[PDB]
């Protein structure tokens, strides 16, 4: 039975077809959703021929050259590898299509207008930690763009059944530095206090600021993995200040300019490539809400506030969602006058609905997560809080997969 | 580990895992291939009995009598009820214990914690639309308590096999009126156009505020329903002011103190109470985020952020959060001035956190659904959005009911 979706401000309903074409379970079953868990609990030739030939078609199909002479030629190139070596390798068009096609699938990205401007670097010609963190340099530099941000993806040689894959071990390609203290709490970014003994340990002469850029830990096939220091110039950082409170500035925030995802497993027709790093631009909420006001990262709530001089002695004088606010606004002022790439969460869910939108009409429905694209603060003032969203996965896939160590 | 769902909070680090979800005997709209969580509605002889037995089970338990002479002669005289008569009936006890756990085995309700705390007002013996009147009256009047809030439900009788329904027509005993305008649009509340236009067409004498509280429609058995204007002095208001601003008064808002849903069914041992309207006392945004800023209700935000003198030309000044900040402080301002119970969306999450822990030990666990326990603003900013939930259906349950005409 197919999903009717509403949509609870217009009345307007949808439905989706387009769920179908899924091949991969979820975690829920009819006794229970388990749609709120981060994690996925769970974290031969014939099934690898299968997810092929099913992704080959999906990209003829693509180029409306579906059942052409060079479609029947690459289905038999496809039978001919697998069954004689157990794998096969993709043409560089095929990774262009693939890796556009598992973004646009991947439910818990609101950004997702945009899946059609990706700029894909084939690196699968890498052989060792020290191209690859050639590679990586050249994404940043790409990416970044003095400021005008652009989407981009870094792909990596595939897995394959006889050796250790390519990894890169940090989750992002830019991450702050988290020192535990002798004292149980942490200076710089609790998130990264694990990757950041993991430096440490192998080399890294640590800081000891708020805000030190990790390097890299790059692994090649079953070797230990070697350290990079990413070149400052290459890292470019807003320094955070508020368009009307003058003190703000004084908390010496900053963040960085580039969202780069790197220990995420990227999924093509049953290929599977463990190092494909992928950036975009920040949605503002990520760094003001997320980063900054989360109790188990930065955590500056309380000190914003008491700058605010608000009453912190009671949760009804609603001094947390005020100083929020601000944390916000000082974000997306900061970024747009440093001339950064940012969309604030009003402005990315309305383009969200419209994506929603163009979906339904190409292909029958979207999987979208809606504890995910309902950003963290504001959630009913944004239209996506309002719309009803059914999630599942299709592949090509952006996937989690286990930390290399 | 164990083969139950395991359930994260983000924010500690902690793990739970979920064994009460065995006790589902219900399944919900999701499935391995698809998750429909974010739905809000999605789409008798040996039933009864088994139905009943384990109702019976639940209660003898509770009074730790499982397996005892009574709890073997109660389920015997349940059997033999239902055995000549097809259906059966619920001691005073029964009944008090059933209402609580449907309300404990409510998932999208955050107000859990007082769930022991539930007067229940057995009005079985009710017989016309006149005396559920009376009840009704009577409900609020306890309820209300002239601001010191107290929860109650008041249980009307069952559904019985060829008799028609009780029913309460409107879905809160107290609703504003919604009135369809010749330019298209509607003043008061647009969620009760509905209601509204079934109360004209049943002879109630229409207002034209935009605050004008709704006459009751009630239905006895086998008969048209019946209309009560509720007398004013019963129906406790609060007008909203603001802290600081002294203009927002002038907006001539206010909200009624009693939330008293009446639309819902109580489902207990297979029985099902049609008519069973119960209340609590408010969290703070429903009113001041949803009631008062959905685009399809008052729909404020837009007026309040003029008066604040907000930029409301560019989604990245946030005009919108920052008006529903204020109006959500006026509610809460407004309501502790009036000495009216209300809670605040901070202060509910942390009492849902402590309520989870108790259901961890007395049950091992508690059904939640994430989307609706996450208030409306300040999502991360309460620790309910850093905890993850397992949602399945449990009995005794409230259920959605198709509306009576
Ligand atoms: C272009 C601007 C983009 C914006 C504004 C954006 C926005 C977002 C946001 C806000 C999230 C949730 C992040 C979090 O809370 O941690 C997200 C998740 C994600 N986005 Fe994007 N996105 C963008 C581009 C991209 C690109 C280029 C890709 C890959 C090619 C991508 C794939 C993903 C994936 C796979 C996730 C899920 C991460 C996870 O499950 O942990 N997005 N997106
Ligand atoms: C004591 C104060 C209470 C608070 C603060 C409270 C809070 C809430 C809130 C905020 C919601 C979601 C409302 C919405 O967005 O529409 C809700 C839903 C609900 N609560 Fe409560 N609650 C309280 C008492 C009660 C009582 C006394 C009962 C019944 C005995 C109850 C049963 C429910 C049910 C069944 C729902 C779900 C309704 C639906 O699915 O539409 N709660 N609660
Ligand atoms: C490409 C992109 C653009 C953009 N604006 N934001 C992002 C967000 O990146 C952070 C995401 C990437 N997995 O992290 C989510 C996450 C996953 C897990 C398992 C844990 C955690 N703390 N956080 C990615
Ligand atoms: C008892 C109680 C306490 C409290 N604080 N809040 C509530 C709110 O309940 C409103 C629920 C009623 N099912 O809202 C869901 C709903 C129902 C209907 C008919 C329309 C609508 N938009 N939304 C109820
Ligand atoms: C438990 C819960 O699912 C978890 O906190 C999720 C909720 N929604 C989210 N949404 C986004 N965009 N990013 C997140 O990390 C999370 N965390
Ligand atoms: C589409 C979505 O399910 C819908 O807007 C839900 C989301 N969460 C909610 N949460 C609560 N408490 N009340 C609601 O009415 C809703 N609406
Ligand atoms: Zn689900």
């Amino acid at each position: 039975k197919f999903p009717r979706v509403k949509n609870w401000e217009l009345g307007s309903i949808t439905y989706d077809t387009l769920c179908a074409q899924s091949q991969q379970d979820g975690p829920c079953t009819p006794r229970r959703c388990l749609g709120s868990l981060v994690l996925p609990r769970k974290l031969p030739a014939e099934q690898l021929l299968s997810q092929a030939r099913d992704f080959i078609n999906q990209y003829y199909s693509s180029i409306k050259r579906s059942g052409s002479q060079a479609h029947e030629e690459r289905l038999q190139e496809v039978e001919a590898e697998v069954a004689s070596t157990g794998t096969y390798h993709l043409r560089e068009s095929e990774l262009v299509f693939g890796a556009k096609q598992a973004w646009r699938n991947a439910p818990r990205c609101v950004g997702r207008i945009q899946w059609g401007k990706l700029q894909v670097f084939d690196a699968r010609d890498c052989s060792s930690a020290q191209e690859m963190f050639t590679y990586i340099c050249n994404h940043i530099k790409y990416a970044t763009n003095r400021g005008n941000l652009r989407s981009a993806i870094t792909v990596f040689p595939q897995r394959a059944p006889g050796r250790g894959d390519f990894r890169i071990w940090n989750s992002q390609l830019v991450r702050y530095a988290g020192y535990r203290q002798q004292d149980g709490s942490v200076r710089g970014d609790p998130a990264n206090v694990e990757i950041t003994e993991l430096c440490i340990q192998h080399g890294w002469t640590p800081g000891n600021g708020r805000f030190d850029v990790l390097p890299l830990l790059l692994q090649a096939p079953d070797e230990a993995p070697e350290l990079f220091v990413l070149p400052p110039e290459l890292v470019l950082e807003v320094p955070l200040e508020h368009p009307t409170l003058e003190w703000f500035a004084a908390l010496g925030l900053r963040w960085y300019a580039l969202p780069a995802v790197s220990n995420m497993l990227l999924e093509i027709g049953g290929l599977e490539f463990s190092a494909a790093p992928f950036s975009g631009w920040y949605m503002s909420t990520e760094i003001g809400t997320r980063n900054l006001c989360d109790p188990h990262r930065y955590n500056i709530l309380e000190d914003v506030a008491v700058c605010m001089d608000l009453d912190t002695r009671t949760t009804s004088s609603l001094w947390k969602d005020k100083a929020a606010v601000e944390i916000n606004l000082a974000v997306l002022h900061s970024f747009q006058l440093a001339k950064v790439t940012i969309v604030d969460h009003h402005a990315a869910t309305v383009s969200f609905m419209k994506h929603l939108d163009n979906e339904q009409k190409a292909r029958g429905g979207c999987p979208a997560d809606w504890a995910w694209i309902v950003p963290p603060i504001s959630g009913s003032l944004t239209p996506v809080f309002h719309q009803e969203m059914v999630n599942y996965i299709l592949s090509p896939a952006f996937r989690y997969q286990p930390d290399p160590w």
